């Protein structure tokens, strides 16, 4: 076993193709460790753009999907359209689906359980807010989220656990790396009580939260903390030496 | 002189082999002069759809967000539409608003700022069976129109699409009369409340249902001024409403 590093670089809602071409540009040309393995998740727009531009080293992500392959459902994409487009992981339960758009743990399951049943890989999201930690229900709450999420999963090998620490983003609150790996132990142990051993040594729990070239080390030194799901910075060279993290 | 107007919404439907096969019918197809045609395919194929289809056709995006850019994971922007070569968006479509629950001021920021960054609104009102029973139809879709409005500068920008709600799997349907009442209706409230210049250059299409048999009476009906289909947009069909004037 060992659990392979993994980089995921969120672009959220931002760039355009001559931007985004640039930031391309200088992700195949950047030393890609091959213990590690990176995944970009372009705005849907451009998941085929990407995919087109990217080097196969790095793998292309939806940012989300919706829970049946075709429908009446005008504004969405299901995992077939994410295949076809080229790409082979989706995002699903991010906290920005969950806390702006209202995506309840029962929609995410759905989710889940459709993209791994039509052969994607999955970064699912989990983390609590800061009214939740500071209720000291940090456990409760990350432990249902992924209870949902195991509930829906048959193969922990397509799957990515993301801690995203929602209390520490955007609230002037900020997490040490002792308190993320904290959060990575008690998830891994949740698994290996719940799901099976097996799947809690060889799942990756990735962070979520903020993360720097500068804090990325120490961070990735983390016993847990098997590698990053990046936000701003995905979209800086400075991704790169988080890519690097484990160098 | 309201340009005959049908937009295909596509909703979550096709791969790129199937949406090719319809597009190259669509290509193909000889459109009449006096009617303006817009296809809105699911988010990851807007750019394919604006690459392989022939300019005759206008691509929308099925929804946006109301900022440039930001953290808003699975959202797309207008700017994003735009680079993709398409030049509308369909906001407040029912889905939206009864699946996803996209609430009128949501809805209201969008039209603004698609407008503000340059593109074409198909913006969507209508009624559910409830309030269709209640008696508050009017009120219903006058508030939703309202919202819009308030967030339209220039009218030449946007097209109205009304969506019998109520007739979505309810057990009840739409007729033409129907149709038309509310239409005219709602054309009535354009005078009133914006101009009688935008009344009579406003586009209202009906979004609901809509096939090759049932086009010709309803395109018939004076205040209904196209539609935007759902279910026929996918098949050669589309053709037939396109050709619903003719």
């Amino acid at each position: 076993p060992s659990r392979k590093f993994f980089v995921g670089g969120n672009w959220k809602m931002n760039g355009r193709k001559q931007s985004l071409g640039e930031l391309i540009g200088t992700l195949n040309a950047a030393k890609v460790p091959a213990d590690t393995e990176v995944v970009c998740a372009p705005p849907t727009a451009y998941i085929d753009f990407a995919r087109q531009k990217l080097d196969p080293k790095i793998a292309v992500a939806a940012q989300n999907c919706y829970k049946v392959t075709n429908g009446a459902f005008t504004g969405e994409i299901s995992p077939g359209m994410i295949k076809d487009c080229g790409a082979t992981w989706v995002v699903l339960g991010h906290s920005e689906r969950r806390h702006v758009f209202g995506e309840s743990d029962e929609l995410i399951g759905q989710k889940v359980a459709h993209a791994l049943a039509e052969g994607l890989r999955v970064i699912a999201c989990i983390g609590e807010k800061l009214d939740e930690r500071e209720a000291g229900i940090t456990e409760k709450v990350v432990f249902e989220q992924t209870k949902v999420i195991a509930d829906n999963v048959k193969d922990w090998s397509k799957v990515v656990l993301a801690y995203e620490p929602v209390w520490a983003i955007g609230t002037g609150k900020t997490a040490t790396p002792q308190q993320a790996q904290e959060v990575h132990e008690k998830l891994r142990g949740w698994l290996k009580s719940n799901v099976s051993d097996a799947v809690a040594q060889s799942t990756r729990i990735i962070y979520g939260g903020s993360v720097t070239g500068a804090t990325c080390k120490e961070l990735a030194s983390q016993p847990d903390v098997d590698g990053f799901l990046v936000g701003g910075a995905s979209l800086k060279p400075e991704f790169v030496d988080i890519i690097n993290a484990k160098q």
